[PDB]
């Protein structure tokens, strides 16, 4: 068996950062990880990598000719730990659907046997601001069995979330794919796991762990690192470790109540965002 | 003549916040402004009309059996200043393109008449996190002859202007779709101006305003208000006319000159954000 697991959320909100570090921390107890970016800014390997990114499968596939003449050796780098990592891409700004690389990468891989049993986790990193192309793909085609989204107090960030639930709920006759939990990634704002908890309530779901703001991400990345690499003994490394140790033992997966945004307003309002 | 204008940005830059209060200064300088509303969130007029939202062209049409059947009076509506709103509306998350309302709202606009010659503006209100589908039609069918990027120091609404402007590089060869300036909508930064004015430098533009962040935008939004309505004395108010000023003076609109990833961190690396 393995756990294939989804990280959706709005552009900016620390999907990247937040994956990067769960895996690296997975990786750390021992657990062997695949990373899929899903995402056409396409750095969503480079802290597992300690690269600047990562040549994607549109452009490799580009450069030998078809997709057939890749190979998955050729694509699939491992990093810290262990971690494997492949990067989609997608077309250039104004050229086709942004999605389309998803598609293509994540067939490519299921044909190249690159699900092998070994695998104990497989992350897709899944661009959130529009559910449609290939971002809707690993919930449209059963890809991504558990999603976890990654919000704030913003009320942009949790609108998204709404909007990824809605998308769930559209797909529930079909498929498995469930919401898993809500990951708060803070913006030091009071109350700001009261509110994500309220929101996670009101969706069905939970807050699986509150991230806290910490000025080491922005030192571990400068130097291309998670920051489970650059600073073991962290405050923060401790956290990502709490947030990895609770996603594998995590047991609730349901299909979202997605809300109003009257719903949305109240919350804020009432926590004093 | 009228000035054809849209405002492209990430998801929660301050794209509709900035929209409604730069028309509302328009409007109360004696400007005739329709604003179009290209984000599937559709609240991108509720500060005009004093409303939740506004129906949208999608919704609409859907009630009415088809485009067809709408007039045009039925669809735009008329708030402060006199300023005429319209949404596009989009398919719900994970059913079809997210920017397919787009291209029907724009095209219905068109035919019905809705572009009058005593109109002075238009502004499109459009999501830029992924620039493709309707949400691209602005710029590949010569529809914002001058696109205004609304951005901050966070490196992803950065990394968003230079892809918006890929887009604009992209289709130059037709139309007169043109860069016409970055507007910094502030994070409370020290030297944030200074990095966005780098950065239009670097793709050949200019920073057209620097908008700072206000509790009194969060007061007026509660009350469905522009802050240009709710507090007309405001110094944010001045700061909202301050940009319209230069909007209407501005005379630079460029074929951008897109950067590199290096290009970007080094100017992050360099002010010290
Ligand atoms: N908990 C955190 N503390 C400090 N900085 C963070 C945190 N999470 C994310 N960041 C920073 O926020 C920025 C965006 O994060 P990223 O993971 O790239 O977003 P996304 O992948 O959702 O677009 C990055 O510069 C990252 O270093
Ligand atoms: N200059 C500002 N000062 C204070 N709050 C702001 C400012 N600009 C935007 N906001 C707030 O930021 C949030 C997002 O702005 P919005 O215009 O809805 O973003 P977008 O349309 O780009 O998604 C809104 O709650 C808005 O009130
Ligand atoms: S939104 Fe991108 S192509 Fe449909
Ligand atoms: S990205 Fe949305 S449909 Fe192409
Ligand atoms: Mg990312
Ligand atoms: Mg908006």
């Amino acid at each position: 068996a393995m756990r294939q697991c989804a990280i959706y959320g709005k552009g900016g909100i620390g999907k990247s950062t937040t994956t990067q570090n769960l895996v690296a921390a997975l990786a750390e107890m021992g657990k062997k990880v695949m990373i899929v970016g899903c995402d056409p800014k396409a750095d969503s390997t480079r802290l597992i990598l300690h690269s600047k990114a990562q040549n994607t499968i549109m452009e490799m596939a580009a450069e030998a000719g078809t997709v057939e003449d890749l190979e998955l050796e050729d694509v699939l780098k491992a990093g810290y730990g262990g971690v494997k990592c492949v990067e989609s891409g997608g077309p250039e700004p104004g050229v086709g659907c942004a999605g389309r690389g998803v598609i293509t990468a994540i067939n490519f891989l299921e044909e190249e046997g690159a699900y092998e049993d070994d695998l104990d986790f497989v992350f897709y990193d899944v661009l959130g601001d529009v559910v449609c192309g290939g971002f809707a793909m690993p919930i449209r085609e059963n890809k991504a069995q558990e999603i976890y989204i990654v919000c704030s107090g913003e009320m942009m960030a949790m609108y998204a979330a709404n909007n990824i639930s809605k998308g769930i709920v559209k797909y529930a006759n079909s498929g498995s794919v469930r919401l898993g939990g809500l990951i708060c990634n803070s913006r030091n704002t009071d109350r700001e796991d009261e509110l994500i908890i309220a929101l996670a309530n009101k969706l069905g779901t939970q807050m699986i762990h509150f991230v806290p703001r910490d000025n080491v991400v922005q030192r571990a990345e400068i130097r291309r690192m998670t920051v489970i690499e650059y600073d073991p003994k962290a405050k923060q490394a401790d956290e990502y470790r709490a947030l990895a140790r609770k996603v594998v033992d995590n047991k609730l997966l349901v299909i979202p109540n997605p809300i109003t945004m009257d719903e949305l307003e109240e919350l804020l309002m009432e926590f004093g965002i």
